[PDB]
């Protein structure tokens, strides 16, 4: 329901970019 | 500076969550 941490930070367009923080650039979400 | 990786990862609501990653020490939205 939320994204936060201190590792790898990736963002994706979505009305205002999306926030995904994860060790692996895996598909966090499909929506 | 701006949204970067390998530092601090933070996010905030804005129609679909926003992506804000920084090394802190600066005022970024702060919700």
């Amino acid at each position: 329901l939320r994204v936060r941490r201190t590792l790898q930070c990736s963002c994706r367009r979505v009305c205002r970019n999306t926030c995904s923080c994860i060790r692996l650039s895996r598909s966090t979400y499909a929506s």
